[PDB]
This record gives C-alpha cells, structure tokens and sequence, in this order.
C-alpha cells in the first residue's frame, strides 16, 4: 500500500470543490445543534428536561450504576462499565466545555504574548523578529513537518475561504471565570479588517485581511473504539483527540509565531471544520456530512489554524466518494435517530442548524443530538459502519488504486485488546510517513 | 524479548547503609553553584539565559548550533522556532514545582473535573480493587495517554526528593524563576495527597508509581548538540505533561488519588529501572531495549492497586562495562571512564548507590556553549540504533516511527 500514490492518483486541478449558490450567507455559530435553543435541551430518561450534555450524565450514571456500557449494552460487570466512562472523561483533559470553541478564551488564545511558554522565550526574540523566510515552498514543508511533530496524523494547506468562517461566534465575556462560562455565553462577530494582527475589541473579534491561508489538521480515531459505538469506548477515542487537536492547535501557532507570523487556533471554533478539510485536500464530503479521508475514511478528527504565513495551497482530491455515497446508504439505514437523510443533495438546509446554499446532503441534526442523552454518549455509528472507516479499502488493480466494491455489499475485547501509543494502529501507520515530496511539491 | 529478560522482584539498584534522600535542589541545573554561567560575551548569567544568547548569534550567524553554519538564516531560525514551539505545555523547563501550574495533586479545581462533577467519578468509591484489572485498565490508559512505554513499580522512597523545588502557591508566572523555594517532601497517614505551608503531603497508602516512556525521534536527536535534537526533547517535554494530566484524571475518575510529576517528585531514570522499561547505563540514562536511551521518562504516584512489573536484564550493565563510547565522545568529558562506585563524584550526585559517577556540572557546562540540550551520548550509543535532510526527510506523527512502530503494540498477556 502507498497513501502517497494514492493522493497524486486522485488530485484534482485547484479550485474549491464545494458547489454553492446566491443563497449562500456566513453561518452564526449559535445555530449548531450544540448551542442553539431549540436543540439544546433534551429530556433524560425520567422526562426532566435539562441542558442535552445533563441529561447525557443522567444516562452514564444510569449505566454505570446497572452495569452497562452503553443503551440495553450488558458490561461485564459495573467495574468495566465505571472504567470506560473514567476513560471518555479523563480523555477530554485539555478541552474547555466540549469543543474549545470560544475564540481567543483559555487555551484558544490568539495571541502568544501572555502564554507561559512565550514568557519564558523571551529573550529570544522569536515572536518579534521579522521572518528569515518568506518563501511559500519552504514555509509549507518546514511548517507541514511542525504539524506532523504536534500531533497530526494528516495535514493540508488551503486558502481560507471566509464562507465558512462562522458569522458570529459563540464566546464568553473576557472578565467571566471558568466556573461562571456555561451561565454567561455570548456571540460576537467575526470580522476582517485592515489591522495588522489577530486583535480581540469588546464588540468584534477581528481577523487580519492579510490572513491568507488555513492550515488543517486530521487526528485519527482508534478503530477498535470507535467500532463499538454508540457505546463508551467510541467516547473515549472522541474524547482523547479533543485533547490532541487542542494540543496540536497550540503547538503549531507557537511554531508560526516564532517564524514571525501570526497564528488563529481554533479546534471546533471560528469555522466549519469540514468545508477547510476538503478545500485542503484531506478527503472529500459525504452522506453523513463528515470529510471521508483515504487513510481513515470518517474516522479522523478536524482542527485548524489560520494564518498569513506564505504557504502552498494543497489540491483538492476526487477519490469516488460522492458517487459511494449516492448509492450506499449504510449510515442513513443504522443511524438510530434516523438523522441522515437517504435523499439527494440539495442547496436546501433542511433546518436552522444546516448552512444553505451549498450542494450537500442534508441532515437533521437536532434529531442526531436527540439520540446522544437517550445513549449516554456521543454515538458515532454512522462512522463506525461507513466502509471507509475499515482499514481494508484499497486494492492494486496492477495498473493502479481503486476501492474494493465489496466493502459496500464487545468491550471487554477491547480493553484487552490491540493498543498502542495514542491508539495509533502499527498496521497502517506507515500510510502517514511523510517526505519533502508529498509535503510541498 | 521482555519476557526473556524479566529478572526475578526486587530492586536491582545496590545500595549501602549511607544512602540518604536527595533535595532536590542539588541538581545542576538549580544548584547555586552550577546556575550561574558566562555567555558568549563573558556576560555571567543564569544558564539558560546565557544558552539563548547563543541560540540568537546563532540565528544570526545562520547555524544550527556551535560551529555548525545551517544551509541559510531561514534554516537557523526554523530550528529554534520548532525547539521554543515544543516546550507550549511545559513550565519552566520540566514541570518540577509540586502542585502547581499543569502538576497539580488534586483534580478538583481542573476545568476538566468542574464539566464532569455531575457525573461524580471522582466522588465515587472505587468499583475495581482488583490490581491485575486495574493494571490492565491504566496500562491500556497509558497507551491513550501517549506512553510508548509503561511499567508499574511499587513506590521506592529512596528515590523521592527530600525537598522539591517549587514557588509559594500564589505566586504568579512572572515572578516564579525569581522566587523558587525549597520545600520538604513528607510521608505521613493521611486520606489524601496534601500540601500544607510547610510540606508536600503524600500519603503512606501511595504504594506504587507508574512509569511511562516517551520516543524521541531518532533522526532529529541524531543532529545533537545541534538544534533539531532541541526540538525532540521540547516536544517530548510536552508530552510527557499531557500523559501525566491524562492519567490522573483517569486514575482520580477511577476513585483513587494520582500525583503527576514529570521532571519533579523523584529521579525518574531510578523508578524507570525498578519498573523494568530498562537499565541504568554509563551516560547514567535508562537504557530501554526499543529505544535504547533515546526514550524520555515521567511518572505518577498512586495508591491504585497494581501489579508490579519484573526488572529486566538484558546486558547493559556488561555492554557499559566495556564500551565507553558515549564518555570518548562526550563534548565535556562528563561521563566517566572509571568503574561503579557507591561515592559520588559531586553534590549533584546522590551518594550511596552503585552506579557510573558522572560530573553533571560538566554537563552543563557545555549547553550556554552550543545553545542546546547537548545530547550527543544518547546519540551515539549503540542502544539508540544534516539538519536540512532532517526538514525534508522522513517524519510521521509524534516523531514516531512506522518502521518500529510495531515493536510497542500491547495485548493484555503483556499489561499484565
Ligand atoms: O463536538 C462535540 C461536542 C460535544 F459536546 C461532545 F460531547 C462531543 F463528543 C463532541
Ligand atoms: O530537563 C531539561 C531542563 C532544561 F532546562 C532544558 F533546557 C532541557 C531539559
Ligand atoms: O539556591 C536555590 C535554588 C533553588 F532552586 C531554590 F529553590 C532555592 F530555594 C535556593
Ligand atoms: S456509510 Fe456509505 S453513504 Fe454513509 S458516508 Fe459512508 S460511504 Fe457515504
Ligand atoms: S452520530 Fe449517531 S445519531 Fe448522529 S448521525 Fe451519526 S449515527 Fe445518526
Ligand atoms: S548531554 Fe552532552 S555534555 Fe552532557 S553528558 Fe551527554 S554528551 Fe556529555
Ligand atoms: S554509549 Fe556505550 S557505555 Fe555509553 S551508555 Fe551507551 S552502551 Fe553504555
């Protein structure tokens, strides 16, 4: 198997591959399903209704206090049901409040200035001394190799495409602690403007005109985990690599501020992950709405940074997933909310929380975070069934790559089973090495 | 290979009746007589102060380190922005002060424990007191943490630090280089891990550390002293931090208490040898069959019930005996040639085990010289088998490696 020959196989010529319409208007953040009012509040199982993630702990206990793993999933006793949510929790370490999502807030700082590694750096003078280089071939490998260091199992250079730049944030008020955040969330806008850095006011966070480019990051999943959703360990696989975006988020934009540029982190805030994904080349949109990798099919978490480092944008990539998707199905068939839809793309959102005016399948996505507090967890079936996610999808024809069209024809294992570091997988590790070759060419 | 080497339990590390506790303090990189070195300029300055002077006139001078000219300035630059970028999760070269800042010895306060109160994990008394599940539960924990390796050892206090070295408690960022304090680590009967004005509190019942290993690159430490090899050892430093945060907080949600510690509490290199990830060595490393010493170590105590491993032999000590090659390259001559001796050859060393006395001072000496962490005895010793091949040459996630890779992939028969 070669993932780099792969890629080139599929490259497509530049240009954004996403299909859009005079509808199309930036999205506020609030109307994600996470945030926004009508979707936020969920009944747990005595019908009190509550924010959705309260009435998801009410499920974990409920399971954890009768020996479950997950909905009518019998753990091997109550201590196994107790580890695996000890996992889920402990792996959201270095996330603020499910997701990091508030800009220039806690670990999303948009400046390095006040860090503690900055601090001590100091003297060095690396974040105020003009950059010693310029050059976007050289800047895209030195800053690709950054990336793989921090973290990133895939990574991709885009132009930012403002688009899908949320219109509005959600964030909290700069002077609000920790303990108040959830009680006093805001929106502010996001704007663009003639400045010369990433600068915060009470009225706007304001984004440079010269912020170019984004850089977006894939963070794999562990299979195994993710197999057993909507059960506990695909929570836990979710759960760690929110703690790898946000560290990954922080590392390189200290990289790229200690080359002398400035850096946006943002995890799941400031944009839609998605769309930069596949303006990035990582994978192409699919049924379920996720980037559909070729190293990890859907099985692969999004973070990005936005920057004005000079860089090389990456092509797009064209490997037959819309064409999969149109016939497949499996994810709408065993979605248990019934969330995604079996019907064409449309421009069309089919709710509040869709962005319209974009060609896209279109889903239901309060009916999807209906399910995560009736399971306890955050589901996951519908990547843990598509046929990208197995490790087994490509074949050599003798001439070249093509996927295998058969593919679309417990827990206590797991604990005992295969691991390794950050739940990488040794058999398909080699798919990610990485040259100067495929790093900027 | 592990298997096959397993000794029979008990601490492999000889000691005599001298032996005593060691404050932490002595180390070189804090000691009053060791901080203080000269710059390029003759300017005398706290070390690493002066090792940033030179890592700025090398950057201007475009090289990657002392008497190494880089392909351009750009090149120069982008070394040391990848060492600095590495350190984002670490504070202060290590993450030695106890209970404080990223260390912290309860998980009450942590934004991460105020989201899941609800749920109650760590209010909850265990549900599994059985040490071979636990060990196979936190071991499996530690590989999601990013440990490359892990081992359990019953908790040695020999090798705790007498004293740590750590600020007052609201003492902000800023100020903390300027006010570090030593401040006694003590053992007494109490529920849980405390820290008073006047003492750093662990439990009597904190029967055991678990040890993790964290890979360098191979091919960036292979550039030491210059500055690539700066930059595995920064990342690993962050690393390390994530891993022990990681495992306490699983350890805690598990309804037992967990202390991290990374370059602080004890003398990780001793617990990594009683927890059999490797051998002590010449350089004065853990030498581990995977990773030789290219391989960094942090820890955490708990009183979880655990299974400990076997120590391992597999050679070190009698390779050591007659190779010497990381003493005959050593850029200072910091590492002896002579034999084990239970006397240490300075303050910096505890006195009263056996092992291969090294000038540490020495050592350090030669990191203000070449800007860096130095490193070359890691990089030429058998067991761990240009700059601008490095940035356009192989790399994957983490620095690690596919070619190996498989060497660490763990099933239960080998957690437990
Ligand atoms: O983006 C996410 C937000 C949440 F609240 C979750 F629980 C989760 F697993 C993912
Ligand atoms: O343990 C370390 C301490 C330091 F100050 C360094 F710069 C490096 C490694
Ligand atoms: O000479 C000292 C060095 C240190 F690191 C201290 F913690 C201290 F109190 C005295
Ligand atoms: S399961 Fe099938 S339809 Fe759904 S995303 Fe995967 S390939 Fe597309
Ligand atoms: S996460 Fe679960 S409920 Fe949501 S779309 Fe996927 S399968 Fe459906
Ligand atoms: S780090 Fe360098 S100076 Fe220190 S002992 Fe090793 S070779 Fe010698
Ligand atoms: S270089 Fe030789 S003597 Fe030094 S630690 Fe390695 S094997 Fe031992």
């Amino acid at each position: 198997k070669n993932a780099a020959e792969i890629r080139q196989q599929f490259a497509m010529t530049a240009g954004s591959p996403i299909i859009v319409n005079d509808k199309l208007e930036r999205y506020a953040e609030v109307r994600t399903a996470f945030t926004h009012p009508t979707s936020f509040f969920k009944p747990n199982y005595k019908g009190e209704v509550k924010p959705w993630f309260l009435s998801a702990y009410d499920e974990k206990v409920r399971q954890i206090e009768n020996g479950e793993n997950g909905p009518k999933m019998k753990a091997k006793n109550v201590g196994e049901a107790r580890a695996g949510r000890a996992l889920e929790a402990a792996g959201w370490t270095l996330d603020i409040n499910y997701g990091n999502i508030y800009p220039n807030r806690f670990f999303m700082l948009w400046s390095g200035e006040t860090m503690t590694n900055t601090q001590l750096w100091a003297p060095v003078g690396l974040d105020r001394r003009p950059p010693d280089t310029t050059d976007p071939v050289e800047l895209t490998n030195y800053v690709k190799f950054a990336a793989r260091m921090a973290g990133a199992d895939l990574v991709g250079v885009a132009r930012l495409n403002r688009n899908w730049v949320y219109s509005e944030a959600v964030t909290i008020p700069a002077d609000v602690p920790y303990e108040q955040s959830l009680h006093k969330e805001i929106e502010k806008p996001i704007v663009f403007k003639d400045v010369p850095l990433p600068i915060e006011t009470d009225d706007e966070l304001i984004i440079p005109n010269t912020c170019e480019n984004v850089i977006v990051a894939g963070i794999a999943m562990n299979r195994e985990m993710m197999q057993t959703a909507p059960n506990s360990m695909a929570c836990a696989t979710t759960a760690f690599c929110y703690s790898r975006m946000c560290m990954f988020d922080m590392w390189l934009c200290q990289f790229i501020r200690y080359m002398g540029y400035y850096a946006i982190p943002s995890c799941n805030g400031v944009g839609q992950s998605v769309a930069f994904a596949v303006e990035a080349g990582l994978g192409q949109a699919s049924r379920m709405g996720a980037c559909i990798t070729p190293e990890f099919g859907p099985n692969v978490r999004l973070t990005k940074v936005f920057t004005n480092m000079p860089l090389v944008p990456d092509k797009p990539i064209d490997f037959g997933v819309t064409e999969f998707c149109e016939t497949c199905k499996k994810c709408a068939r065993e979605c248990p909310s019934k969330a995604i839809t079996e019907g064409p793309r449309t421009f069309e959102g089919r709710s509040i929380h869709n962005q319209s005016g974009k060609l896209q399948w279109q889903n239901d996505y309060n009916k999807c975070l209906g399910y995560w507090p009736e399971s306890g967890g955050y589901c996951g079936v519908c990547v843990a069934v598509c046929p990208f996610t197995k490790g087994n999808i490509w074949i050599h024809d003798g001439v070249e790559w093509l996927i295998d069209n058969t593919r679309f024809l417990n827990i206590t294992e797991v604990w005992d089973g295969k691991i390794n570091t950050y739940g990488l997988d040794a058999d398909h590790f080699r798919d990610t090495v990485s040259f100067r070759k495929d790093r900027v060419k």
